[PDB]
């Protein structure tokens, strides 16, 4: 997937947007843009409102101004984005006709949603047991284990939806860059992985600090607090709220605190193993290829739909992979999640990835493993034998907040 | 500001209030602010703020709250960066400790008045019987932002009725590479789109 990043950064045409005008600059030193078409397009959250085509006429090292027709100004809420692509109409000796040689995208506007969800005709119904809290609403049921403080299971009808409870995750199956040259015999203590390991990130223990349930007039509200510790040190604290309303939507709010003296964590998110297994993955966010925080310029914000298989990157030596960033809506099966996050989805758990040395040895697990990250560390790469993730991409803030909505159709 | 929602509920350990407001201007929704206030049996009020900023509006100078307190005290005590005025792009010289100054010192008498006096990375602020905790930046004085902005010379400012307090979850940098063009670097503009902050307010 890195190849795309290269392709984009190395493109020969550069763009600037000013008002309704696009300014094109050519980085060719000798040729004129004589086999180039510019396609543009405006979309609102993935929905297309307008498209166009213009042929390029730029001299090597020159500029071309492209005047855009008046753009649509939807009322509907969402993000309006402009995307341009350069196409080579005719084939060449090294390319086919219709080859895309450059692209660029811009956010034009945003209409914030000031809307209120309508009344529910009922509200969920709570039930306290000793072991759990159980909320029910129609066919839908959710259960929270009182000893772990986690959402342990959920049903739609009589069908269980999870094989594993939903929980916080702060680590990743290490990348080659996270490892560098640390060998088991000859450990390299500066390698990220060595530091995470040693701080106990990989083996910290969750401790329930608090798990309460309350009935409000419009919904049921659950509150939890957990601490992850390791040998006396509290590495992280996670405080959440789950609110289930009469519409069957569950809203989750997460606030995490990270000890300033622990190595910055690879990620801040949640995970679970879903029971279900589907064909496609559909999302509204950056894509379509795998993208990470320090490797996402080539990606575009749109609506993508791929087969599950494509959400996995078969690096010969396995590690965390497949992420997609800046996602606002994710759909898989009957589920739907909304917020602002990054995720990955596949049949391999982080643990399996991390424990299998060759791709050919991985085996698909029981359902689908989903990792939803509020934040994720960069990947680096300036070199592979020293820490190469720039500071702007390390999770060093100390306090993080994220939220999501989970629902079914 | 437009009220979108204001609910109250009784939980077992406290009372919970929830609000949502939208700020608009000529049809456009510039910002949305959603909060929760939770008052427990200990008399502490915890506030949680989540703001959304339209990506196409110019980044705002700040994201916070304000109010005019009735009280007027002598000293200001805080645990955060100080002791002098510090802003996000001007705070390396400041130190994180416990400071105590006279109210007067929390004001910077620039001949031509403007926003001033801020202190960043504050974890606890005490003034009078009040106490606030969180992670924020603030300023405190007898002049409202409106007065500062409307008075051209320092000598013309008049102390207002009580104390004006500005608690910011976030604040834009000040710049200065030059004074005749936009000089605030990008890393100091409030461009994230979504902001979250929280505090605890209590009395002694």
């Amino acid at each position: 997937p890195a190849l795309t990043e290269a392709k984009h950064q190395q493109q020969f045409f550069q763009f600037r947007l000013s008002g309704q005008t696009i300014e094109v600059t050519s980085e060719y030193l000798f040729r004129h843009s004589d086999n180039e078409l510019l396609h543009w397009m405006v979309a609102l959250d993935g929905k297309p409102l307008a498209s166009g085509e213009v042929p390029l006429d730029v001299a090597p090292q020159g500029k071309q101004l492209i005047e855009l027709p008046e753009l649509p100004q939807p009322e509907s809420a969402g993000q309006l984005w402009l995307t341009v692509r350069v196409v080579q109409p005719n084939a060449t000796a090294w390319s086919e006709a219709g080859h895309i040689s450059a692209w660029q995208q811009w956010r034009l506007a945003e209409n914030l949603s000031v809307t209120l969800p309508a009344a529910s005709h009922a509200i969920p119904h709570l039930t306290t047991s000793e072991m759990d809290f159980c909320i029910e609403l129609g066919n839908k049921r959710w259960q929270f284990n009182r000893q772990s403080g986690f959402l342990s299971q959920m049903w739609i009808g009589d069908k269980k939806q999870l094989l594993t409870p939903l929980r916080d995750q702060f680590t990743r199956a290490p990348l080659d860059n996270d490892i560098g040259v640390s060998e088991a015999t000859r450990i390299d203590p500066n390698a990220w992985v060595e530091r995470w390991k040693a701080a106990g990130h990989y083996q910290a223990e969750a401790a329930l600090l608090q798990c309460t349930a309350d009935t409000l007039a419009d919904a049921v509200l659950i509150t939890t607090a957990h601490a992850w510790q390791h040998q006396g040190k509290t590495l992280f604290i996670s405080r959440k709220t789950y609110r289930i309303d009469g519409s069957g939507q569950m809203a989750i709010t997460v606030d995490v605190e990270v000890a300033s003296d622990t190595p910055h964590p690879a990620r801040i998110g949640l995970n679970c193993q879903l029971a279900q297994v589907a064909e496609r993955v559909n999302w509204l966010g950056l894509g379509p290829q795998e993208n990470y925080p320090d490797r996402l310029t080539a990606a575009c914000f749109d609506r993508w739909d791929l087969p599950l298989s494509d959400m996995y990157t078969p690096y010969v030596f396995p590690s965390e992979n497949g992420l997609r960033c800046g996602t606002r809506e994710l759909n898989y099966g009957p589920h739907q999640w909304r917020g602002d996050f990054q995720f990955n989805i596949s049949r391999y758990s982080q643990q399996q990835l991390m424990e299998t040395s060759h791709r050919h040895l991985l085996h698909a697990e029981e359902g689908t493993w989903l990792n939803i990250d509020g934040f994720h560390m960069g990947i680096g790469g300036d070199d592979s034998w020293s820490p190469s993730v720039s500071a702007e991409f390390q999770l060093s803030a100390g306090r993080y907040h994220y939220q999501l909505v989970w629902c079914q159709k």
